[PDB]
């Protein structure tokens, strides 16, 4: 069902993270972890302490499709174990924040036409830079589009709230 989804998502605050490339969301999958320059870095954290959820809505240039999204677990840490993203350089990159996936799958984005993002001029919510907040109406109707991933039990991440 959608309703863990919907406690979850609920007064939580959104944000998109644009991939250069599929490589680095495929490691975030993998390890439950991201990373951002440093400008973005200090407004996820400050989202961090202000909501009850932040989430990541995951897209790969030129892919025209969502990969997924995710929930923040921590504020950013340094000198943890080392990723080896494929940089597009290292030391250019702020610390390193756990995520929780909440859905692995994909959403193209013909399927998010009717959405548009206040916060961007009304754009459609495909566009926007790579940290770009998404208010919250926008924000939870796009994440309600994915398709459910039945392989995620939303029952940890809502004892991290």
């Amino acid at each position: 069902g959608t309703s863990k989804l919907k406690y979850v998502l609920q007064d939580a605050r959104f944000f998109l993270i644009k991939s250069n490339n599929h490589e680095n969301v495929s490691l975030a999958k993998a390890k439950g972890v991201w990373s951002t320059l440093p400008v973005n870095e200090k407004k996820l954290n400050l989202a961090f302490r202000s909501a009850r959820s932040v989430i990541l809505i995951f897209s790969v240039r030129e892919s025209g499709k969502f990969q997924g999204f995710a929930r923040l677990s921590s504020e950013s840490h340094h000198g943890g174990s080392p990723i080896h993203w494929v940089l597009p350089s290292a030391k250019m990159l702020g610390g390193v924040f756990k995520i929780d996936w909440i859905c692995r799958r994909e959403l193209p984005f013909t399927k998010s036409a009717h959405l548009t993002n206040p916060w961007n001029e009304h754009k459609p919510v495909k566009i926007g830079r790579d940290g770009q907040e998404i208010e919250l109406e926008c924000g939870t109707q796009l994440c309600l589009l994915f398709p459910p991933d039945e392989s995620i039990d939303l029952y940890q991440v809502i004892h991290k709230m």
